[PDB]
């Protein structure tokens, strides 16, 4: 057996059989091998090739196969890594390298320090010291990637190892599993209980690892029992809550003065499956509220440790949240008031206010669409006007490294065969992904990208206010017709202005077979 | 004192001392107050994208020679230009890439664009990294990188400066740094010369090998005087991003092979080979072998004692490659060798085929091109074409990605013509490698850059096709790029295309983008040798 | 309230008020504003210092506090360190660095990139990027220590930091805990009792995370529920396991060929607490014997994810044993017979053999004494000849990095005060860490240290049989007097070359309130 051969026999064993890639001189002999049963996924730009990568596996929470061309191949994706990171996605990314015997005399697309190139943002990396080593690295990567706190991992792989010989112990490799304690000490939750059934006013803060942990009811049954408010953690990357359910108040900014100003009066912040906190604007001030003790719980015991304030418990949210929320007693106090109706949505402008498109979106779009988010000035309206209630409802990148959402979208549509995969994209954001748009023609791939147009670099105007910098060069992008390029990629585009255009060109993408974008024109609050 | 200077206002002073007046930028939350604070004689260039804001930045560094600056977003931003940043270390383009950072007091805490270990995100590439221990120290840290990024071998280099600091009041003793200057020694040892120019005035046949360094070092005059005393025959380095002498001079015989076996056979019958500013050797596909013919010995001259010491076999000596040359050039005794024949009339160019053969394409480009073009070439299948076929002259006339990391070559062009007031820079790009730079068309019509774009459409990764006959890999995913229309692209970024198939129709594009006071783009539709 | 007052005030909240040091320029500023409550010890140089801290840490089990000075000091230390890694020992090393305006001129005593010098050793390192930052730095440092998987973290402060004002959030970081999970699910532990209770012929591997989980007991009673043979782990840095218990059958070989082949037999080989497997000799073939599978219980993920065969749990050592051991069901299979005697140690010499040396060691010692060994030829002998039943009773350097075992004696004494450490050092060994001696004078540590003097690297002369390397340069280290040595630093020592000598001496040494060392004369088997 080859290293190819045993490699192969592998990937299938855990799952990995989609590929995602943008192929070169040093890759095609592991491409060659390829099986029957696997899928290629060609991404023409390296950082779209893994955001695609990315949305597949927020979709299903599998770990994903990338590969990527030598140095100038993995470095064009090193920004959209960053995302993987913060959304603890275990990709697992192969990079191809020159042949072993010629990387020390730096030849043409050698990668030189191919452990280095993607550190600090990859959790594991390694160059196989051999052929005979590359199975068990690219073992060890998987295990890895896998394992709390989840996230991406790199190999790079010279191009003549596929051809070796593989090692005897091989059929050891395969029957290997790793499994993670899915649970807490008995003494511990009693400790966590009596602390909840305690408080006399307590508020639930959510983030996406209750989401990718598949615990949305969980969280529900857990505010129903405590009679609690629910809010978002700020800058979320998932939606892990419904979002009509009584219970949810939206999404606390992140701001540390306005956070906690946002908490005052509670007793008790039970913060679950997110960092403490998330905050972006620089709003200096106290990190909780008077008379307020934080309880936060965590895969990730780097979250855990580099808070600045509370009582971290490092354990799986999924089993925490499940436990905690069948055996806390239901409260005294009264269940919560029905939410408001949605707030009314008037457009004066020469286009739409995201207010009003999103308003737009929730009456035309299935129960159980998927959103993928990256407009970054339109946060208010989108949470004040969408109705979620489906477990992996929304994505948005996690550490606001744009060229996520276009590509994110077509991965996960990819995964998603029976969800409609809607993208909402601004115009600045969609600049970064374009090319996935190719992939989407290609591969048939049915989403819908709606791509907010306010000709400008909103949320960035929105920053020249707060850090009273003013006119700054390169705040706006004007002159970019997004129908021309999605035509220029062989997908059907059509620009739209008003509510009832936008409508119509919307009830008709959800019934295509292929790809659609709508370019909305959009207006940008200019105080 | 009532002298008190920000950090801003000094780093600019010193910017603009040093000539890094324009500023290549995709911005965002923190990088605001650093570019708050710009003057009005400082030019930002927005790029939609990271990965093309510093390719175009490149390209304007590899125009000028000058030091150059960018500035980028955080951990997102500098990660998209890594790749892009591979082609500036072999280019020995110094870029000094700025990188915003969140508030000094909050990176520990990783709040929300915090880039963690800074000085690690971008090694192993950039030649020196810093993100400076306080806002005190940022100009002095700005002013290192810069003379860093100059100083032989030349090269990237990244500073990434918390948001804050720009605010905090400036160091006392900071018109001490403005000042400055670092000088190279720009020669080497008189005994030490003697013993080049004795092995040169020995040598029964020698050849001159010539790499990226004569033509950065503006040396290429001196380079021909050499041949033309030496009646030497002249190859270029393999796996060129520049072309350091004249095409079609007497001594010229194109590019060697990036083969090792294939290299040597081509040099067989020479007793010296002198490289000059060039690695030892830049092979890319693995044919094993000898790396010098029978009974030739090699003598390398770098800029880079890394390209010295990591040479597998030759003579290297680490000098100015500019000076070097200019002494030979001025001191070599004519030889007793008749001086060479003028090469042959260029190889005639019939296409047959749907569209152009790229050998004819290049025939057409040179016909309708201006003398003193400027190529910058993404086009991986076309190199024998493109060297057989092209009558380069001047300084600065051919630019290739220099690690060949794609998305070098439309952000290049759009940049090197920024660069060139006087000169018609044409890129020529393939259909897949114009994906990975497409955004810079935007920057071109934005700020009215009159570049000429050619992408040859073959509607395939051709060299890969090329790749997979060589490495017996076969019918391989991914091959293919059918269903782009770059007109279509063009119009999407404000740029101006026409889709062109024949000779007279390509004659007649090209001739009316020459004119043109604005960003061209023609595609090409081109013909890749499937038999 | 300045960023030294809140430092202490945090470091006494989490009980390292003991400080291991080797002081500088950069470093005074920090130690001026230590507390009465904290004892400072200082050490001659930054690899005892360390390795002192690590043997203190190994018996308590706590995080334990080093200080050090720039980059001479932290490089000085880094071989120590590697001992730390494999050993999960929670030691938070500070360093000093240059005052923060003048490390980019790299002045003398800057410390250029102090986060990169101490990677890829340490789990986690920062160079704080303000004063501001250094409290907090200094918590996520100490929770990261004492996450599972355990380990050492580097925190390099500019010296001027701790004069500078603290941030008003402090209060906030005192009150901060971390728990982790102490269990795993009640599915996954049905899973673990049926194969168990499943297997004709089970055997126990055992390591350190054993010993260090105060897991011993769990481990017996496991072993009697099973009737089990119970193996420690190749290259054993602790001892898990009573070696006079029924079920003990020694260290397995640290060869791949030569382990499988001891296991030869059993069908469930269950390894807890150890990596799979710290293998030394390259002697190759199988991983397994023929019909064997194997079950891998770890605290790291690290270990679970790059062994090349197994099933791996990544879970808390201590209650998996304990739920294990107290659930699974007494087998029908016989209860295993009392142990061979004690094998005969005569000696033909101009000195003792190391099994004589450590039968007059047995007879000698206290029952609850703790060994410190470092003595790399004598491992069949050590086992074959002690009676270790307590835990933490045996301690070698988990890297095999020399320059632990005089240190870690020394560290091991100190943390000890009601059981006596004897250290069992080479004479090669003892070079590496023999400064420590003199700490132990100055803070009057009563360490028992034994010499085996063999005028020789006996394990590399082992080595170069193997190896057929023959008469390599440099295997001798003739010409060394340890009496000399330790009256140099101000111990009392004797020299020793018969058993009726050994005794007398021993049995002085034991009596002492004072730091002894006897250095005897070993002969070493060229054969
Ligand atoms: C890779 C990258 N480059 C730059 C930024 C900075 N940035 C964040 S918000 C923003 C504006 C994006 O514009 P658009 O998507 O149009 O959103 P809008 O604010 O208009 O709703 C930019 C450029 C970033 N986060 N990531
Ligand atoms: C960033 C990057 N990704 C992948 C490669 C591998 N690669 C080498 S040539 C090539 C095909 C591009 O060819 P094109 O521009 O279509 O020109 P042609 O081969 O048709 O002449 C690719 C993708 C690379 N060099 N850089
Ligand atoms: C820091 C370090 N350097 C070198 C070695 C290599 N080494 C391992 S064992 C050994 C010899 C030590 O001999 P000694 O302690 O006298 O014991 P003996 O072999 O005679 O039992 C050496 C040099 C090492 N393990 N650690
Ligand atoms: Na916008
Ligand atoms: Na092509
Ligand atoms: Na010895």
């Amino acid at each position: 057996a080859t290293v190819s051969e045993v490699t192969y026999e592998l990937l299938r064993a855990r799952g990995l059989t989609t590929v995602f890639g943008n192929p070169g001189s040093n890759e095609l002999p592991f491409l060659s091998g390829m099986p029957d049963d696997f899928r290629y996924v060609l991404g023409l730009h390296e950082g779209a090739v893994l955001s695609m990568a990315d949305g597949y596996s927020l979709v299903t929470g599998e770990a994903t196969l990338v590969n990527l061309h030598a140095a100038s191949g993995s470095g064009n994706a090193m920004g959209a890594l960053t995302n993987s990171v913060y959304s603890h996605s275990p990709l697992v990314v192969t990079a191809g390298q020159q042949v072993r015997s010629t990387i020390g005399q730096e030849v043409m697309l050698s990668n030189v320090d191919a452990g280095t190139l993607m550190k600090p943002l990859v959790k594991w990396s390694s160059e196989p010291t051999c052929a005979e080593d590359v199975p068990r690295t690219i073992n060890q990567a998987i295990h890895t990637a896998l394992l709390p706190a989840k996230g991406p991992v790199y190999v790079s792989v010279p191009y003549d190892d596929w051809a070796a010989e593989a090692p005897p112990e091989s059929a050891g490799l395969l029957a290997r599993e790793v499994h993670s304690a899915a649970s807490l000490s008995g003494d511990q939750i009693n400790d966590l209980i009596e602390t909840l059934e305690s408080a006399t006013n307590p508020v639930l803060v959510l983030g996406p690892a209750v989401d990718a942990d598949r615990a949305n009811a969980d969280a529900v049954l857990l505010a129903e029992k405590l009679r609690a408010p629910v809010w978002i953690a700020p800058s979320p990357s998932r939606c892990p809550f419904p979002t009509r359910h009584p219970s949810f108040r939206g999404v606390l900014p992140a701001g540390v003065a306005d956070l906690s100003k946002t908490l005052e009066g509670h007793d008790l912040i039970l913060v679950v499956g997110a960092p403490v906190f998330r905050y972006h604007q620089y709003v200096p001030g106290n990190y909780l509220p008077g008379g307020a003790r934080l309880i936060h719980v965590t895969d990730d015991g780097g979250e855990a440790a580099r808070a600045p304030i509370g009582e971290a418990y490092v354990a799986p949210v999924g089993s925490t949240l499940e436990i905690l929320a069948n055996m806390v007693k239901p409260s005294d106090r009264s269940p919560l008031p029905p939410l408001g109706d949605f707030e009314e949505a008037v457009s004066v402008g020469a286009g739409l206010d995201p207010a009003q498109l999103f308003a737009l979106v929730r009456a035309g779009a299935p129960d159980d669409a998927i959103y993928v988010n990256e407009s970054t000035s339109t946060s208010d309206a989108f949470w004040s006007q969408m109705d979620l209630s489906h477990q992996g409802s929304y994505y948005f990148p996690a550490s606001g490294g744009l060229g996520f959402g276009l590509p994110a979208a077509v991965g996960a549509q990819l995964a998603s065969p029976d969800r409609q995969v809607i993208g909402l994209i601004g115009d600045g954001s969609a600049n970064y992904g374009i090319t996935a748009l190719w992939s989407a023609a290609q591969y048939k791939i049915p989403v819908v990208i709606i791509i907010l147009n306010n000709g400008t670099y909103g949320a960035l105007r929105g920053f020249s206010k707060i850090l009273n910098t003013g006119e700054t060069p390169g705040l706006d992008v004007p002159g970019i017709d997004f129908v021309h390029l999605a035509e220029g990629y062989g997908v059907r585009g059509t620009a739209v202005a008003t509510a009832e255009d936008f409508t119509t060109a919307f009830k008709s993408a959800l019934a295509a077979d292929a790809p659609t974008l709508i370019e909305v024109r959009t207006n940008f609050d200019e105080s």
